């Protein structure tokens, strides 16, 4: 069981997004036998968003992983998943270094592996 979650390279400039962009890039894997995973928002991400210093909630999207209430998910037994995080467009973005916060969860539904995961976008 790993988890890979970081910022993506494309660079942000602040202001009102014409098109989907890239924010965090996931990685999640375990060679074990499983159902799927959770990634569960924690802390000020709750509800989904990269949140800056000030303050400043942004939403994320992915279209690797399915939404529920306040978590994605995806039943997928291969060894390995990826995600993209991306802002949509027509989203406005302010000031600073957006932090996600989150937990990853391996299910079979009985939870049977976990580890958090923190990254920070530049804009
Ligand atoms: O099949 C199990 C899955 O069912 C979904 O409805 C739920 O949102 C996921 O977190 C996971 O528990």
């Amino acid at each position: 069981f790993s988890v890979e979650f970081k910022a993506t390279e494309n660079e942000i400039v602040s202001g009102k997004l014409d098109a989907d962009t890239p924010a965090f890039h996931l990685v999640m894997s375990d060679s074990g036998e499983h159902k799927g995973w959770n990634v569960r928002p924690t802390g000020a991400s709750e509800g989904g968003q990269m949140v800056s210093a000030d303050g400043t909630r942004v939403d994320l999207h992915t279209n690797e992983l399915s939404w529920d209430n306040d978590h994605w998910w995806i039943d997928d037994g291969s060894e390995r998943v990826e995600a993209t995080f991306f802002l949509a467009a027509g989203d406005e973005v302010k000031a600073g270094e957006y932090q996600f916060t989150g937990r990853v969860e391996e299910y079979v539904p009985t939870v049977i592996n976990s580890k958090d995961i923190s990254a920070t976008k530049t804009v």
